């Protein structure tokens, strides 16, 4: 993998591994989300960022500032099969004072066809107090030299699926998965729970019958609070409709919300 | 990756991914175990076996027979870091009428140094009734043409760590992790729980303080029963011992039915 000719985006190819496929003989949504995170880290390293979960840059590290995700939106049209080669292109962009946006384009390396696309919103915050102090003009200069100056959006459509307000799930939930805990495989270098784990936990409340008759097409997820290593999560789901669902992840005890989102599934 | 010049073993290189590393800034033991399974699958495809995790041959598929693991033994001397290139060499061998043995050698592609090695015992079994059976002549001749004829062992030593009898953990356990469940990421094409998941569940009862002051050197695990998709596991551990050793036990919560038992040896950083 490497930065493109203009240095304003990053490309990388991946072969789909045998342990990365699920009950469809094709890659799982956690494999796809993991591959997005991998190409995002390699892009951050190729431009001088911190390589950890946050692409910190200088003066941000001086002020104990980190980039945290607020929203993840993934759309998949064709899940790659075992042995397939998938090319992913990622790029960074400034969203004024609110934060950053990271986009991805998934392609089949054989047919050159777009088989998926993703978008994410990142907010700036203090690593210790966790307060979203997204105020810094000189910090914006250190990352802008790596972003395309003209807008380049994976989902360009005016007021699309990635910019929709997600409501809160009313109790009782139609489907649920209680007692979900992270394991050592789900933790990073600083022992924080991987962003891809939350996606997998959201889908643990989808019934097996839906997974056996449908394929996941769209997933919009909002990150409200981070799940600690010793925390326990409850996954909630209700059919809002193709099939559509409303999701909610909360701490098993107090019922403190960590995530909320929507999923759209298609018949096979 | 490809079969070697003689066609009796398989080699493959892997770059360590960012999501594959843990608290040590190096690959997790589940990443290592996953890479062994990946090169094992590619070796099985390159010689004509099934790629569903059972390495099934023509006659085996006709009689509803599959290959299932009975023991896993992994030894790691240096965990690869993010961005490192690790070369793994795997090969199969017949163990008479008991079953098969699959071995691995892990090397750093830069220094050519051996940074790990693994061994596994595989028994033949009816896919449906789960009854183990002795390897017949028709089946044996179909897989022997892919195994080296002279013995090639990753752990050659006379009475090594990979052929030791593992005892059963007496209650109460010193450490424990209750309510472990598999997720959709842990299931294969036929919805069976991945063999690497059991290794991760065994290590969930090791205290965080041991993980923060030591690195896992050896792991011997025995597979007694398979955990179903809707099953829940209890992980048990007791210190048996610079180095630290433990005894492990995985069992179902609703009955205490054993699925795994093993030993782990850790060394100071
Ligand atoms: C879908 C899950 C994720 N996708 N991407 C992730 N992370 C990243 O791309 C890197 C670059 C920004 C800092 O972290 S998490
Ligand atoms: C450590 C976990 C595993 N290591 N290896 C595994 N599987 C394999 O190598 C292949 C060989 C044919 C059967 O499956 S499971």
């Amino acid at each position: 993998g490497s930065l493109t000719e203009d240095g304003l985006s990053y490309k990388e190819k991946f072969v789909v591994r045998s342990y990365e496929v699920g009950s469809n003989k094709t890659a799982t949504v956690e494999t796809i989300a993991n591959l997005l995170q991998e190409v995002g880290c390699n892009h951050a390293q190729s431009v001088g960022f911190s390589t950890d979960g946050f692409a910190t840059t200088t003066t941000m590290r001086k002020l104990h500032l980190i980039w945290v995700t607020a929203r993840m939106h993934i759309e998949i049209y064709k899940y790659p099969a075992w042995g397939d080669v998938v090319e992913i292109e990622t790029w960074c962009q400034s969203e004024g004072r609110i934060g950053t946006r990271r986009d991805w384009i998934l392609k089949d390396s054989v047919t050159g066809e777009v088989t998926g696309r993703a978008t994410s919103k990142w907010v700036m915050m203090n690593q210790d107090t966790r307060r979203l102090q997204k105020v810094s003009d000189d910090v914006r200069d250190e990352y802008l030299v790596f972003c395309p100056q003209e807008p380049r959006l994976a989902f360009p459509e005016e007021n699309n699926r990635s910019l929709k307000k997600i409501p809160k799930l009313e109790d009782p939930a139609q489907y649920s998965m209680i007692g979900l805990k992270p394991r050592r495989a789900d933790l990073d270098m600083n022992q924080h729970v991987n962003n891809v784990t939350y996606i997998g936990w959201v889908l643990e409340s989808i019934p097996q019958e839906i997974v056996d008759t449908h394929e996941l097409q769209v997933i919009t997820l909002d990150y409200r609070r981070e799940c600690q290593q010793d925390d326990v999560v409850d996954s909630l789901t209700t059919t809002t409709s193709d099939s559509q669902f409303l999701h909610l992840l909360r701490l098993s005890g107090d019922g403190q919300e960590i995530n909320r989102g929507t999923t759209l599934w298609r018949k096979k």
